[PDB]
């Protein structure tokens, strides 16, 4: 027993980082097969953040501009080219621990492990969520540009998310790896803030799933509801909808533990509207959001990769 | 920005995670160069588990009753040898994967990351401390034993920690690199129970400061408060008594915040008479205790 809040294992993407340096800007690249993958911005001057024009400050760069590096040896760039918010430097050589990977994009609610790195040194893997506003609550400093998003199924690399800002509120905010945006936010040094955020409901019931299964039950009670009532209830706590999605992917903790959703809802419905009276669940205070059924379900089985 | 439990990148470790099996026992190992450390535990039986003779089970095994596999790989077992609690098997092969390393023994109080792996494969990454009753609150399942904790300070692996046994109120107990036990615990299943847990003082005010240093400042006072008179406080909360080396080790952080340790104290005395009245703190609305002045300024600009 025990629960924690727990990342994948690193190791497959720590042989994919690589130091980026385009004149004064040094962040990190992500080094698959043949290409590296960086945020598009390491083009930039201090100047050129505030209105930049990427089309015209790409063109004019040359292979020779871009320094990639892999621990002590020098990478050589053979193309550039850029896709969305990120630029993709071909190389002459494959990475040799190339994993076996794909590029996807996540939801928000879903969760992610983050490699943060520095210099193209991995320094720590953290598990964050997509918040509902489209912002990660990250653990950044200058330098850590360009460190990646993932999950891991089976020995599938899932690469979901790649650091390119901080936000005046101390939240962060990225791509995916073909350079989406995750939420309204651009590459450029100008104002902007997140949408007001929300609780992540489905994963909230999830961490309750958690704590019943480590013998924490105090919470539960003889009451059940309904989502229409619960989602009045939600709503007003600026907690997400629960659809009918949601009881679904919980279908396997609800059955393992003889809690219904609804009946585990019956039970946040009470959390919200009177505090936990002094109470833990699982040695927090507040009502966590950042695990998923999925990841509840992976903990608590000792599922391996 | 921002202020995250943060574990160590796992790929150094990973690289070193084996399966180790004797008669119907499977736990994980650690394969260092031509070594192979493990729980001696792996070697009971069923009748065997309340008070094995460790000496006695081990002279009966050969070498070949132990069935180590990396990967898709079988290891051979050229030697076994036993130190304190823990199994080493001599294998013909160096690890290929084998990092720069070290063995260090831990006070309670120091984090590390723990890689939770069943049948010599990972299933995720976590920080962790030494509690101050020398249990970790781990996350662990049936399988997980053999699992390691470590640091990365500069390249360098430093395992302090192996995984032998959970203890019934849910916490988890093991030994060092050398075999030797944190705390007063025993590799048998004759009851044992943890002493009363105590939150660790320095970490929190540690954490106090890293929040200080991300733009909180709603928790601090004016006042300040004697040594003496924050430990008689803090110890009707079940805190550590904070010592004049918990005081020096908080210098830099008391220096880079312009905030005394001891008018820190006093903030944390006040915090512990209120609560934080609805409000959070780093994200959270308890005292966090797993992170060390070490922690929050590697994390911290
Ligand atoms: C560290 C450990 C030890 O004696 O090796 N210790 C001090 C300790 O009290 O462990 C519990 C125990 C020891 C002997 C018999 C029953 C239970
Ligand atoms: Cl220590």
């Amino acid at each position: 027993s025990g629960f924690r809040k727990m990342a994948f294992p690193s190791g497959k993407v720590e042989g994919c980082m690589v130091q980026v340096t385009c004149g004064t800007t040094t962040l990190n690249g992500l080094w698959l097969d043949d290409v590296v993958y960086c945020p598009r911005h390491v083009i930039c001057t201090s100047e050129d953040m505030l209105n930049p024009n990427y089309e015209d400050l790409l063109i004019r760069k040359s292979n020779h501009n871009f320094l990639v590096q892999a621990g002590n040896v020098q990478l050589r760039v053979i193309g550039h080219s850029m896709q969305n918010c990120v630029l993709k430097l071909k190389v002459d050589t494959a990475n040799p621990k190339t994993p076996k990977y794909k590029f996807v994009r996540i939801q928000p609610g879903q969760t992610f492990s983050v490699l943060a790195c520095y210099n193209g040194s991995p320094s720590g893997v953290y598990q964050c969520a997509m918040r509902p506003n489209f912002t990660i609550k990250g653990s950044f400093l200058n330098g850590s540009c360009g460190s990646v998003g993932f999950n891991i199924d089976y020995d599938c690399v899932s690469f979901c998310y790649m650091h390119h800002m901080e936000l005046p509120t101390g939240v962060h905010a990225g791509t995916d790896l073909e350079g989406n945006f995750y939420g309204p936010f651009v590459d450029r040094q100008t104002a902007q803030a997140a949408g007001t955020d929300t609780t992540i409901t489905v994963n909230v019931l999830a961490w309750l799933y958690a704590a019943v299964i480590n013998g924490d039950r105090w919470f539960l009670n003889r009451f059940t509801t309904t989502l229409n009532d619960f989602n009045l209830v939600a709503m007003k706590y600026n907690y997400e909808p629960l659809t009918q999605d949601h009881v679904d992917i919980l279908g396997p903790l609800s059955a393992q533990t003889g809690i219904a959703v609804l009946d585990m809802c019956a039970s946040l419905k009470e959390l919200l509207q009177n505090g936990m009276n002094g109470r833990t669940i699982l040695g927090s205070a507040l009502l966590e959001d950042e695990f998923t059924p999925f990841d509840v379900v992976r903990q608590c089985s000792g599922v391996t990769f």
